[PDB]
């Protein structure tokens, strides 16, 4: 069967960090569900791009489990994810079931807020490092993409393709990742 | 005295090739208008991402002129742009006023359809080369980003950041382009 991905979209999310992973995962044959944190209504991203989710998080939550839960970045978006009780429950369940969790840029700070994967080696956007490291619950890395077991993190818009392809490789293998990468015309 | 950009969004547009330039140009302080070819309704992109435009092309065309007209890629999206009489007029007017025109991936094939910038050195996604070169009205290039005068072209999702930063440099200068680039965490 095909793998399934849950992408949680909140107001203030970085649209590039949201669209690149959604697009690339779909190119990989992954069934991606773009779920709106606040509901079914369209979401105004950080640079004012308006994206309409496939469904509300409340409804997508009932259609689990997912092979990967993806948390986009964006300072305000990540803050909304960090303050969400629904997100806390989703991440704890994913962590418990040994499912992959992927967060990019400011996105990883949501893991800290919900006490997810403590002890993991992680990376974040440079400007989110201090927030992520508050309390020293993680070990910091400057790698563009960092994968420690079931916790996959990345740094920013410019690492979004690498981040997405890492998710594809983790779920569908290196072969599929290479096949999906070629047509993108990456460096 | 901010610059203005018009991004024409049609069904089937490559969402990454649309969102990356929109986001990056806004980071550059450019006033970007995402105009829906078909109207004000949300647009279903190539990988099913739904984006709601800022306005319809019909209304956006009335608020011209723009310092740059941007044509996203996506096979089906570029086809729709190529068939549009409204797009033909907008591009001819921009070319006449000596304004910048930027197209990425399959996007440049719309230039051929509307007989824009013949004689220019251009690039496209590899799979769109034959279509673009039908009749030999352009000279092909494999450069990731090609700029011949007021005709700026690029190759695909993976060259979207380079494409967007080239637009920023052309409109706001290399200083601003560098400032905008740094926080993106590009390789």
């Amino acid at each position: 069967a095909s793998k399934r991905a849950l992408v949680i979209l909140a107001k203030g999310a970085e649209e590039m960090e949201t669209v690149i992973p959604v697009d690339v995962m779909r190119r990989a044959g992954i069934k991606v569900t773009v779920a709106g944190l606040a509901g079914k209504d369209p979401v105004q991203c950080s640079r004012d791009v308006v994206i309409c989710p496939d469904a509300s998080l409340e409804d997508a939550k009932k259609e689990g489990p997912y092979d990967v839960v993806v948390l986009p970045g964006g300072n305000l978006g990540a803050q909304n994810l960090s303050e969400s009780a629904a997100v806390k429950e989703i991440l704890k369940e994913q962590e418990n079931r040994k499912g992959l969790i992927a967060a990019i840029a400011a996105g990883p700070t949501a893991l800290l807020a919900h006490e997810i994967g403590f002890g993991s080696k992680v990376t974040t956007h440079p400007l989110a490092k201090d927030k992520m490291m508050n309390g020293g619950h993680y070990t910091y890395s400057e790698n563009r993409v960092e994968k420690d077991g079931l916790i996959l993190t990345s740094r920013g818009p410019g690492t979004s393709f690498e981040f997405a392809l890492a998710i594809v490789e983790a779920l569908n293998g290196k072969e599929v990742a290479a096949q999906v990468k070629a047509p993108l015309v990456l460096k």
